[PDB]
């Protein structure tokens, strides 16, 4: 299925509409909404579109978790019709099923593009405390796309089946337990993070180790 000569994006809309609440002096709730993100993965080559949402969006809006959704749908489809045909995905899979409905009605002029949901554990949402990503989203001051790529110089020496295992793995450690996940994923007081990567550099007996700390602070769940 994944890694073939099709390219595959997987969208996460969890992070599209976020806020804060905080009780006023009067005992009221103000719900204040803060920027989001739309990740847009492919998993074969490791390339993440990340579309920044500024909250002047939601200007004048009501059910904003709703709409968000819509908004994400307008988005994919917006990226579709920038991308020459032959970068355009042949499979997208939402990891929430309230996608399916509004990608369906938005991509109607692309007949070729198989969408589909999932039951897989893919939590984009703890990219927000890498601080990378975290910091330019909440700092945007407006709506824009900015490409990452997710496996770093991984793909220079092992599979995207085993790059997409690995990154898995660091979301869902990270989403469970950040402050663990970080501690795993800094073995030595000189293990670095490259400034243009994401990942820490690791030699390969490191990343053995770190692999099998993060499934098992996932399994401690
Ligand atoms: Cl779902
Ligand atoms: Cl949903
Ligand atoms: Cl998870």
């Amino acid at each position: 299925e994944l890694f073939s000569n099709q390219i595959i994006w997987f969208v996460d809309d969890t992070n599209v509409y976020r806020d804060t609440i905080h009780k006023t002096f009067e005992g009221n709730l103000t719900t204040k909404p803060i920027n989001g993100a739309i990740f847009i993965f492919n998993p074969r080559t490791g390339q993440l579109f990340l579309k920044i949402i500024h909250t002047s969006v939601w200007a004048g809006q009501k059910r904003l978790g709703q709409l968000a959704k819509w908004k994400t749908a307008e988005e994919v489809a917006a990226l579709i019709r920038s991308l020459p045909v032959e970068e355009q995905p042949k499979q997208i899979i939402v990891t929430r099923k309230g996608m399916l409905d509004p990608l369906e009605v938005h991509l109607l002029d692309f007949p070729n593009i198989v969408i589909k949901g999932s039951e897989l554990q893919l939590p984009f949402q703890a990219c927000l405390k890498v601080e990378k990503f975290g910091d330019l989203i909440l700092k945007a001051t407006e709506p824009q796309m900015v490409l990452f790529n997710l496996y770093d110089d991984w793909l220079k020496t092992i599979s995207s089946y085993t790059a997409f295992s690995r990154l898995i793995l660091i979301l869902r450690a990270l989403h469970v337990n950040n402050d663990r996940a970080k501690v795993i994923l800094k073995p030595d007081k000189t293990t670095i993070t490259e400034p243009h990567h994401i990942w820490p550099t690791l030699t390969d007996e490191e990343w053995i180790k770190v692999e099998v700390q993060l499934k098992d602070l996932i399994l401690a769940d």
